């Protein structure tokens, strides 16, 4: 009933939309998220719990940090990965689910 | 005490992410995310034929990202389930502030 009210997201708004799914079209930073996904963690738990090096996930995560899915936060001698906000989660959850 | 999702599972949400990035198709899910609508009330929302519009709708279909239902003389699209309104919404908002 509301169809003569409605209009579509703006084109730049799509496009930046689409990126952002774009990025997370990759199976090895999705395994990174559902860990992250259910508790904050160092690079040495994420290495170990997927089995690569931990060179390897800084690797992946600077990634993931520039283009702002996973925060941190240090305390002590230990730095610790988080996902950005309640919003990736969220959206994690509901693809994952959806799936 | 914590382990991944599965090698098959992360290849099968990384294939669904890809088919979202696609402009033209989050501007259609865009107008489904706020009410189901039929073919002519898309094509009008973005300006192309309705045929066009059918041939989008197709793939979408075929991709379990909208479904549709019968009411009366016509055929209303909607988002395929709840959580492909809330993963939209959740996005866009993350890509917003406060």
């Amino acid at each position: 009933a509301i169809a003569s009210e409605l209009q579509a997201i703006a084109p730049e708004v799509a496009q930046s939309l689409a990126e952002f799914f774009a990025v997370l079209a990759d199976p090895n930073r999705l395994r990174l998220l559902s860990l992250l996904a259910r508790s904050e963690l160092c690079v040495g738990d994420l290495a170990q719990a997927i089995g690569v090096s931990e060179s390897a996930v800084s690797h992946q995560l600077r990634s993931l940090r520039n283009l702002r899915l996973v925060s941190y936060r240090k305390q002590g001698r230990h730095v610790y990965y988080q996902l950005q906000d309640h919003h990736i989660v969220a959206l994690y959850q509901n693809a994952l689910d959806h799936l």
